[PDB]
């Protein structure tokens, strides 16, 4: 029923992060996307080229559309804003969704609400401090004078640094403002969010606030990893997603 399972990047990043876990998620039989989003392909236009969510997402709607079967969306960091988008509107094509050390809001909340600073176990300060606003903000870009502080805040799980296929230069503020539409069918589809318990962009108390406060079931795994779990536990981090597509209403 699940053939197709699609990771998507969070901000600043591109579909290559995700190289480690590719050929691990193909080995338990499955057709594997790791998509740039709109605007994360040197060439395409970048931030400013984006218009809107469905813009942003289609190269994802695009694949949904071509999947033989059913498929498991991933999402990392900012990318569960665009997995929970997409939820809504092709609720008929997705089969589970994964939350890695992602944006997970409820209905009508935007991913400002736990990035920028409040309460209870809302902010996330040392990304805001690294990644600056550019272009009369409606860009964002990092703080590329403190390149040791950027490594170890965001990259620290890769051994070693990663390579510039990884990453882009400027992100589009769209999906940060966006409010999650999901409503009535989209509700029903199998939720996991897969913890990353020494993120510190992301600290776990965000990323436990935010399992609280969606309304309905969430499950939940953990892995004693940083803001990169598919840099450092490739392996963990397959096996933790294949198992959830191989039967995700139960798992």
């Amino acid at each position: 029923t699940v053939t197709d399972i699609i990771l998507i990047h969070g901000a600043l990043n591109r579909g290559a992060c995700y190289d480690a876990v590719v050929p691990l998620l193909e080995a338990r039989g499955y057709r594997v996307h790791a998509p740039d989003l709109t605007g994360h392909t040197p060439g395409d236009g970048g931030h400013l080229s984006v218009v809107d969510m469905e813009h942003y997402t289609r190269p994802v709607a695009d694949i949904l559309a071509r999947a033989e079967g059913q498929s498991i969306l991933l999402g990392h960091s900012l990318g569960g804003a665009s997995i929970s988008w997409l939820a809504q509107h092709h609720p008929d094509k997705v089969a589970g969704l994964i939350y890695l050390t992602a944006v997970l809001t409820a209905p009508g909340v935007t991913p400002e609400t736990f990035v920028l600073p409040g309460e209870p176990n809302r902010g996330t300060p040392h990304a805001l401090d690294l990644i600056q606003p550019v272009d009369e903000g409606r860009g964002l870009q990092a703080d590329f004078s403190r390149l040791e502080r950027l490594r170890e805040v965001f990259m620290g799980d890769y051994p070693g640094m990663p390579p510039a296929e990884h990453f882009i230069q400027t992100q589009s503020t769209v999906p940060f403002g966006t409010p999650n539409p999901m409503e009535g069918r989209a509700l029903e589809i199998p939720r996991l969010y897969i913890e990353a318990l020494d993120d510190v962009v992301l600290p776990i108390a965000v990323q436990r606030q935010m399992q609280k406060e969606f309304p309905g079931p969430v499950a939940v795994v953990s892995l004693p990893a940083s803001h990169a779990p598919y840099y450092s536990m490739p392996e963990r981090l397959a096996e933790a997603i294949a198992d959830f597509a191989d039967a995700p209403a139960e798992y």
